[PDB]
């Protein structure tokens, strides 16, 4: 009951923009219809995966050796993601250190860092975005120095004091890494209980602002033309696969150290009920604040907050300067992201390690040295994102290394299992390890309906690409192929292995293709032909 009411990263910073970009109540349809559909048969297929076979997301290809590039390519997208987790949380920690004073930086404009265009609503060129308030020029050009930075062709230096913050989140990060698989005794208890709270104060302080109804019929409102377009699908799905977790490896190396009685079902269905709702309150809580802004710069919603990454730094911020005692409030809540932060990064390190560790086992005998090399990697390749415009790289990655790529490995997990392995054998093992078997509604989401909606899905997304825009700035198409070349890396490595294991075995045509569908215990019913794969009846099983 500590591992289903956390809360995760991804549904307090990614998904209230994205709910923002496409509107409020039109993004909830598609969420939610994708979440159920996909998500859950999904999550509790890969819960139940590690669980029984106590392998990692590389290692657990036993079963059906030609799927191993899978493994391997989920492993490459939680190394992409690593990347650039590790800039929030440095962005979090700048913020932390500048609320121990009684004048927040973000309420006045009067420092060094202000242009003479701004304007104080306090103490006072249609469809564009509005970024002459004290909040937003704050985010802009004091802790991003964006302003010295014409595009992605123009970059800049590293800035030194975003360098000394990730130093220390890459410090903690090896030191909660080194000596175990779990080194989470300590913070479960505040990952799981502070963002309730904090939600729960502002959701209420939000809702007593003014002009935040004009905000809430506005996440209220369902548009319809706003529909039958694909980037609303893409980016629910996207979503789905980042607030559950499915899709990075983290849940198949986590469920390898589980005890072999553990019941799957019912942490699935919470963790799916929990999910749903903190995303539901979140999205209300954000317009709240985007009505109030609205209300108080006299313009328009959509044009008064940007839709990138940097959206809750802008809208949060504000919020808490209208409370009693702001510099309290601001403390508690950069902490919380702060824990939160820290938490999905050592999720992830967790996953890529003992992935890799599964599969070579030198590997197990030298844990600092890999966990050193791990981190020094990731803080090294996030050095590119805390430069002068490191907001479009980050873009880019953000853009393009979970994209289509997450979604064709998770089609192909699906794919493999339920097709090659058997949707047969993989209920008797449920049977086996919980005494009793799933069902006709989970066994037919496995196997016809979730493959389904992933093909059209990943279909769609190449179909009917948009190029690549920050707020008004649009990228050179050379970025665009530099993007499309780190999402093609990762899918490249399924069709890579699948040829290597087919010219590495030895034998006629025969021979080799039932050595690869066939699990590697079960080696010896090669040479006697008893293939079950080469029969109908296999296919036909529902
Ligand atoms: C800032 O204000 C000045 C005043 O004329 C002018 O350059 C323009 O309105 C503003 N600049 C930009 C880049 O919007």
């Amino acid at each position: 009951s500590v591992v289903g009411f956390a809360v995760d990263l991804a549904n307090v910073w990614r998904f209230p923009y994205l709910c923002y970009k496409n509107g409020g109540g039109a993004f909830l349809i598609p969420y939610t219809l994708f979440l159920i559909i996909a998500g859950m048969p999904l999550f509790y297929m890969e819960l139940a995966l590690g669980q029984y076979n106590r392998e990692g997301a590389a290692t657990v290809w036993k079963i059906c050796p030609f799927f191993k590039g899978v493994g391997y390519a989920v492993i490459l997208i939680a190394l992409y993601v690593g990347f650039y987790y590790n800039v929030i949380i440095a962005w979090s920690l700048y913020y932390l250190f500048s609320s121990f004073t009684l004048n927040l930086p973000w309420t006045d404009c009067g420092h060094t860092w202000n242009s003479p265009n701004c304007t104080d609503p306090k103490l006072l060129t249609k469809y564009s975005k509005y970024k002459f308030t004290p909040a937003a020029e704050f985010y802009e050009r004091g802790v991003l120095h964006l302003h010295e930075s014409s595009g992605i062709h123009d970059i800049g230096l590293p800035q030194w004091q975003l360098l000394l913050c990730l130093m220390v989140v890459v410090i903690v990060l090896y030191f909660s890494l080194w000596k175990g698989v779990k080194t989470s005794g300590k913070v479960v208890w505040i990952t799981a209980t502070l963002p309730y709270f904090v939600l729960f104060v502002l959701l209420v302080h939000g809702v007593t602002l003014p002009g935040a109804s004009n905000g809430i019929n506005a996440y209220l409102h369902i548009d319809f033309y706003r529909l039958k377009e694909a980037t609303v699908w893409i980016d629910a799905a996207t979503q789905i696969f980042f607030s559950l977790g499915a899709g990075f490896g983290v849940l198949i190396a986590f469920a390898s150290y589980n005890k072999f009685d553990n019941n799957c079902y019912r942490d699935a269905l919470l963790t799916s009920s929990i999910n749903c709702i903190t995303s539901f309150v979140s999205g209300f809580a954000i317009f709240s604040i985007l009505g109030y802004m609205a209300h108080e710069h006299k313009v328009n919603i959509e044009d008064v907050a940007t839709e990138g990454a940097g959206l809750v730094f802008i809208l949060y911020p504000e919020a808490i300067s209208t409370l009693s005692g702001s510099t309290f409030w601001a403390v508690v809540f950069f902490v919380m992201l702060l824990a939160l932060g820290l938490d999905s990064s050592m999720g992830g390190m967790e996953a890529v390690i003992t992935g890799l560790a599964d599969d070579f086992q030198v590997l197990k005998r030298h844990r600092k040295l890999f966990t050193f090399g791990v981190t020094f990697s990731t803080f090294l390749l996030a050095l590119f994102c805390i430069t002068k415009g490191g907001i479009y790289v980050l873009t880019l990655l953000d853009t393009f290394a979970a994209g289509t790529s997450i979604l064709f490995a998770v089609l192909m997990e699906a794919i493999g299992v339920s097709w090659f392995y058997g949707v047969d054998r993989f209920s008797n093992d449920i049977q086996q390890m919980m005494g009793f078997r799933p069902g006709l509604y989970w066994r037919l989401c496995w196997k016809f309906v979730s493959p389904a909606f992933l093909l059209f899905v990943v279909v769609v997304s190449i179909i009917n690409f948009k190029p690549l825009t920050y707020d008004d700035y649009i990228f050179p198409p050379w970025a665009n192929w530099v993007g499309w070349g780190i999402a093609l890396s990762s899918m490249v490595l399924v069709p890579i292995y699948v040829i290597y294991k087919f010219l590495s075995t030895q034998g006629s045509l025969w021979e080799r293709l039932a050595y690869g569908i066939t699990p590697e215990n079960e080696h010896h019913l090669v040479a006697q032909r008893d293939i079950r794969q080469f029969q109908l009846q296999h296919w036909l099983a529902i």
